[PDB]
């Protein structure tokens, strides 16, 4: 599955840092009890940027285990390295995954050119699809929809998750693929506008906690019942912005424990505890989603 | 040594991307005679985002060998994990290298506190002083000179890399820190404006093909002969704007080959070959600059 | 008409910089007959800025009598001083024109508070409806969603031109009016997508010199056959980007001449002819919209 | 004069919005006591904006008579048109006024070569030395560096108000033109450094109710005592960044109220009265600038 609602799933913690099993199946148990259509395992909701290749392919492989088959399972991929990039795909080739997430290198800031020649590359090297994903926020650079046409003429190059929230790349984008060519959005606040504009689904943070209602949304959305659409997403407003009053995912680890969802909030450094303040702004969130 | 014009030198590498020892030995010889301050060894411009962990401390090592207690050696030490930053840490102790270059978490774009706790963990584990290094524009988040301030207090942490281009920086961390600490540009084109409002040289770019003028530049700085230092930075100026025409470090690498200073312009994914027109673009500002 | 394709239609001059009679009355006819909906007189592309108060009222006037009742005209009646908008508006009190197109105040910068002021009280000395214009690029303000439902609460404010192009804009200004307050796009590129999520019609350049198009996309748009609209999209969309490769309107003034529909490309200071490079993108840009 | 310390003055008004004699009477015995170098009359802080050109050339005149010949006056003449530029320009002629500061055409947004003319032609038509000004934040267009060389070859076209906050341009400029032009800082916050930097004085907000310190600080700065001037600065910093926390000038002229020198704090829309929060901030700076 690479349409309607995906999680990007938490990692879910013990106290001293390390993936949570029963945290994990509790929350793999409710993406498929709620309608969620595929997980995005150890993207960067996940803490990619914390978790060791071993310790993300752990992480991966459990998802899978857990999923048992009910629920499709998309890996998180992405390295500034190609070579980096190509051995952490490597390890999942064969794994049960459907596709990999794979986001644009951080911190170099390569030119389009070498953009094209990472995900050509990485594509070359497997035979799983790829999910291009865009934000220049956390990135540096951005991918921009010419390069994205070229890399969607690679076979396994099979969809986006535009990131950036500005809906004028739906169509920019659209306009360069082919139909079948899926366009996600990685924006919360922005995804059913990004849906009404064409899109096909979202890779959500928001689904982490309200996946029943998110599930619903985009169904609504994919029928082109925007209206009734819109009375869900004016509902998860406050928790489309919210989640990130913390740096991402501070806040939906914390709404996650709160719903009794995962055992603890536990994040690795850099990510910090959530704050009090923050606390009250996503618990008010929270209860304006009527979640409790 | 922490003042003065230290150099951001180059990882040379063959056809297939393996660091070149001869290319090296060419460059550290090269800034042993130009009076080059120090050498930051595989920093942003060393292209520390495609060596692993194990490549890395070897150019460290190989480095600290060639140079042979000829000119002091700064590793680059910085990772988006605490862990991971504390871990490459302990590689780099009593090898003999005077200090580490920690580039802020890229990519998870922690708050403030998150920065301070990742800061603090680091010079907690170590003896080795620390350079702070703030580059927003590729890691997706800024330093504030208000945490600077605080982590100026840790005994170990004696220093910052201010990467910005914003030379309001300048006064604004100065005056929360000690008289000591040391205020580095790491923007060659506003570098000696950097110098000019108080900072104490820069980790330069530009001065891995023209480590004399440089040199002697960020000595009339600091001397306060800042109309005589003018006129070696307006001939500098097109190499300090054009070394930036594609990403860094592909232009300088291309200057260092064309100078015979590097046997190969050869980079790493996703670093791409020098086109056409940047080859152009920095042969006239090699020219412009007397070096050609 | 507050629907459909509204032109922001040129002030065209003779040579010694005034309105030139002749020229507007072809434009006009050719506004009646290519089924454009409303005309804007001297809004931004009329070069209000460069037109004194008499002459902007001589030309609204004008335009008035040449529509002779065949095509609704809205003049425009910006102004950063209220005192001087409110003066203005009243001048067009009883002209015959359908309604005001009022940007918000630009240099000045107000607060959303001043802004809330500002339009208020413009609104309170006339009985003419009013169109709100934002364009924070030209204005260095912003006009929030929320400060524009607080002012579409007011009986004689019924629309906003949204021209900053973040279609984000729609459904938040949307879900804070009733159904009636109208959502014209003020961006030409992303006009379609704007209509696409909800806006009601565009006040645009490019109608200027492809009115006809612009006319029958906006009609498929209204109609919901966004495949079809698209398509004429596509063709003008060049033209929607090079209308603005050097400052409106000198590059629609230019393409009115080319078209023969001005009698000169004439521009007031410190508009400056277009410059040859300008000239041959535009003429690829209608040579691509099938406009000769 | 066109060194130091130049107030730009608040235009004071009683409770109708109409110009106060008295209040500005104090005002200017204030600057003559205080050791202002000049006072630019009806700038931004002026209220230029709301003001009609025959108001405004009132309040010119009323300052220059009140000055008495005691302090130079340079009146604001800026407009987006440049033949209303030009016209405002000759109400001045044979005035008494030593200057004009003329802004960037604003709403507008013309090319480099379009203000190029603009300035030109503006100059041409005057004897009178020309100021040009640079604030890109509400005018929506920046005069470069580039365009500035130009611009200073003109005869009476004799220095610039740099108001960006972008201290790059203080060398970018100073190189390109002769060494008796003037580079005015616009921007207090970080005005210090610009005159640091090369500067030669500021056109000033805080000035307005600091008059003593800001005169001390910029002939400290003149004197390249900068260590000195720095405490100064630091002690009007919260003034330099909370005269901005509501649009200018409603905080300084509220400032001006509770020190004494104006008899009402009363602006015109749609500048509209302090909060009562920004009352507590402006408070709070003036008792650390030792005002109060
Ligand atoms: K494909
Ligand atoms: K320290
Ligand atoms: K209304
Ligand atoms: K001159």
């Amino acid at each position: 599955m690479f349409t309607g609602s995906i999680v990007a799933i938490v990692t879910p913690m013990d106290e001293k840092g390390n993936v949570c099993r029963a945290s994990l199946k509790k929350l793999i148990d409710y993406h498929v009890a709620s309608g969620t259509s595929a997980i995005v395992s150890v993207g960067t909701t996940g803490e990619s940027a914390t978790l060791n290749h071993d310790e993300h392919a752990d992480v991966v492989m459990m998802t899978l285990d857990l999923a048992d088959g009910r629920i499709p399972v998309i890996a998180g991929t992405g390295a500034n390295a190609t070579a980096e990039a190509i051995s952490l795909t490597q390890r999942f080739n064969d794994s049960g995954i459907v596709g990999c997430l794979t986001v644009t290198p951080y911190w170099n800031r390569p030119s389009q050119e070498g953009l094209y020649q990472h995900f050509k590359a990485i594509a070359e090297h497997t035979d799983l699809p790829q999910i291009l994903y865009n934000v220049p926020s956390r990135t540096g650079c951005d991918l921009l929809p010419e390069t994205v046409g070229r890399l969607a003429k690679v076979k396994n190059i099979i969809g986006i998750k535009e990131a950036t929230g500005n809906l004028t790349r739906v169509n920019q984008i659209k306009e360069l693929v082919s139909d079948d060519f899926v366009l996600l959005s990685g924006d919360d606040a922005s995804a059913l506008d990004f849906m009404q504009l064409g899109g096909h689904g979202v890779i959500s943070v928001t689904a982490n906690v309200a996946a029943r209602d998110m599930a619903q949304m985009c169904k609504l959305a994919a029928e082109g019942h925007f209206a009734e659409a819109r009375v869900i997403n004016q509902r998860l407003m406050p928790l489309h912005n919210k989640l990130f009053v913390e740096p991402n995912p501070i806040p939906v680890k914390w709404a996650c424990k709160e719903l009794g969802l995962v055992a603890t909030d536990t994040l690795r450094l850099p990510m910090t505890p959530i704050t009090d303040s923050g606390r009250e702004t996503v618990r008010a969130a929270l209860k304006h989603a009527g979640l409790l």
